[PDB]
């Protein structure tokens, strides 16, 4: 197995107690991603500091002991916050995208370690339960997705271009629909917490897909000879399951080219810490939703013993599907409203 | 069913022959092509010339009566000149790619018409089958693949990049081979003529696609920080199997988010019209193939009469089999010989 990144990486990681073949795995994984769902730049270095986020962010899912974003101490000998300002520097989401960073280097080092059965993961999950728009929100986050139309834009100098929140809400449903459809099967065999269709009804998969997938088309066509906005296009329509196909991580091949078959203290000091370490609005979807708002629906005391074939966190209860059901069969007229673009 | 294009062709095709609602799914068609293998542009004019030589293209396929290039004639209401200048003009290859896509058109059309019983069809699929090496240059202008290389670098005004011929060669080697490893159960149901693995040991697909893709980030690699080349990298990419799932012509939706499941006188006159109507070299690979090199292989009188659930074009015999069987197993040293960059 030969792994193939640009130089810029090859010495990075000095001192992470990770074997040399490993790290070139690793190496090769971020580089893959980046170029898949970021495929044209116009600035090597912020490049290259996206490709750092996706290898802290990979090392973080594979051993979260390894990363802690509440200690002052290197990351994996990077400068997080260094990093960030080489990425996003000048633009106009620089402190709102760390904190979606610090976020998805919290939870997913929690998820990818003992901390699994602790307080923080079990509000998490409890929490993307509450209601489909949060579980897009927290969703979006947990897959870097409007953090990934940032660095797209940051990546090509589109230092001016941004979007309303509820915009990046819509744009990342779309990336995360489309995704989470085409991951499913492989999400409920690995007993996912964060899969769209453990959630919304699996009797609408296919169409969730074939809807996220005409409005982006509509999107696109609707940003004709705007080159720029291309960019977000193009993260969205790669994201959205062709990186299967591509990335040497997918099983495409290994499949023969085939797709489809109480202690609350650390708690506490961490909502102390939102402004820093959790996106905007996270702490009080946390402190809401933690301990599950719904009396029907199934909750767990602890999300950290790892189940297979079946979806690992919240079960809804009947009334919560029809709501779920609503509000993604109401998908294009909740896009039309925020891309009135759309409407024409 | 609702069409989304650029309002720059909308009007196009005026006194061409179809329904309103069929120009709407060819628009559609171009834009979407268009988007997926050149998903980065600078030149808007180009971008929508290249989108013009695909609504032509598309209708070629579909009704070939409606496209001749051997006529002086307008083509659907275009000057296919005019339109070849506005993308390549000032371009390295322009007098070739022009010659690359009358080709195209000659027997596409040839193809999609009563010409698929013809003296110049039979020759064509004759021809396909005398080497592996001829196979993959015919099936690269029969799928565009260097004509969109070339469009790619031109649509981002990159008027300086160009290849050699066998640089050019391996590149449409590595989009042809994983498109039609992907393809492969499509094409077989069709009775396609221009399918890699109607020809190249099928117990070779998997391991093709995986030897390409490897190839193809190994070349990503190697063109690290040229961000001129990611152009050429993101065309092979997106082509090389990911359209599938990205274009609505294709079926990804319709099977549920899944993959896997004797009169010479024109023939004559052509070959004499050929620096103008064929590539360099396809009126030798005529001339010479036409009939059949090998005396073992299985060819047929005619190739118009359409089979279903097997390939339409020449059985190679045992011995041609085992040639191009070693052909393919020498792919990565072939692709090092011309790139020597991946010899690192
Ligand atoms: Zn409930
Ligand atoms: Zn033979």
């Amino acid at each position: 197995m030969t792994w193939y990144y640009p130089p810029d990486i090859a010495s990075d990681l000095q001192s992470v107690n990770l074997p040399a073949e490993l790290k070139g795995e690793i190496f090769a994984c971020a580089w893959e991603y980046t170029r898949c769902v970021i495929p044209n730049y116009t600035n090597w270095n912020r490049y290259v500091a996206f490709m750092r986020t996706i290898i802290i962010g990979v090392i973080a899912e594979f051993r979260g002991e390894m990363v802690d974003v509440t200690a002052s101490t290197s990351i994996l000998g990077y400068d997080l916050d260094g990093v960030l300002a080489a990425l996003f520097e000048g633009t106009p989401g620089h402190k709102e995208m760390a904190r979606e960073y610090k976020t998805f280097l919290l939870i997913t080092a929690d998820k990818a370690s003992e901390r699994r059965d602790g307080e923080l993961f079990r509000r998490y999950v409890n929490a993307l339960a509450q209601s489909p728009r949060h579980w897009f929100r927290m969703r979006d986050c947990d897959a870097l997705a409007r953090f990934t139309i940032a660095s797209a834009l940051a990546c090509n100098d589109l230092d001016d271009i941004w979007y309303t929140e509820e915009q990046f809400e819509i744009l990342t449903e779309i990336g995360d629909t489309l995704y989470d459809a085409v991951a499913f099967y492989k999400h409920r065999a690995e007993g996912e917490t964060n899969s769209t269709f453990a959630y919304m009804p699996e009797d609408l998969r296919i169409k969730a897909y074939s809807e996220c997938r005409e409005i982006l088309w509509a999107l696109d066509a609707a940003w004709a000879r705007n080159p720029k906005l291309v960019n977000v296009i193009n993260f969205l329509r790669f994201f959205g399951g062709p990186i299967h196909m591509m990335m040497r991580r997918y099983r495409f091949v290994e499949e023969n080219l085939t797709i489809g078959k109480r202690n609350t203290q650390r708690y506490k000091a961490l909502i102390g810490r939102s402004e820093e370490l959790m996106f905007p609005g996270l702490a009080e979807f946390l402190e809401v939703g933690g301990d599950g708002v719904c009396d029907k629906c199934r909750y767990r005391e602890s999300y950290g013993a790892e189940v297979s074939h079946q979806f690992g966190g919240v079960e809804l209860c009947s009334e919560c599907k029809l709501s779920w059901r609503q509000y993604l069969e109401c998908f294009v007229e909740r896009a039309a409203d925020v891309f009135p673009e759309l409407k024409t």
